[PDB]
């Protein structure tokens, strides 16, 4: 029922994501010189370095907020892809599956801890 445990669990999961080859394109903000129309399609750039820095600054209150930003990385990739068969989109789908498999317990444990706190 540790209400704070999610933060180190998220740090460890980001470490695993950074070791995944599939995270390569998502590890820093999209380069606008490589993709000059990127901000005509995508509203809010997110990448994993921005998520890690936000966590490490103490600017997430809950793992739900971190999860929303990670999911934005993946929805941005789906919105920008010209094809569902894209290399970088295909990498996003595998990385998303990996992320969702690991974040599930982090969310469940946090929400259970909060419920216990408010019992
Ligand atoms: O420019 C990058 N990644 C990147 N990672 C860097 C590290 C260092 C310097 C520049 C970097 O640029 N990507 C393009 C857009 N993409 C898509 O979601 C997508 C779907 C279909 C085609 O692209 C996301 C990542």
């Amino acid at each position: 029922y540790d209400i704070q445990a999610w933060k180190k669990q998220c740090e460890e999961l980001l470490n695993l994501i950074f070791q995944c080859e599939d995270s390569e394109p998502f590890r820093q903000p999209v380069d606008l010189l490589e993709y000059p129309d990127y901000r005509d399609i995508i509203d809010t750039p997110m990448d994993f370095a921005t998520v890690r820095e936000t966590l490490e600054a103490g600017n997430y209150e809950s793992p739900m907020e971190l999860c929303k930003d990670v999911r934005l990385i993946f929805s941005n990739s789906k919105a920008y892809t010209p094809s569902k068969r894209s290399r970088i989109y295909s990498m996003s789908l595998r990385l998303s599956a990996f992320f969702e498999e690991h974040i599930s317990s982090v969310l469940s444990d946090y929400k259970s801890a909060l419920r216990f706190h408010k019992r």
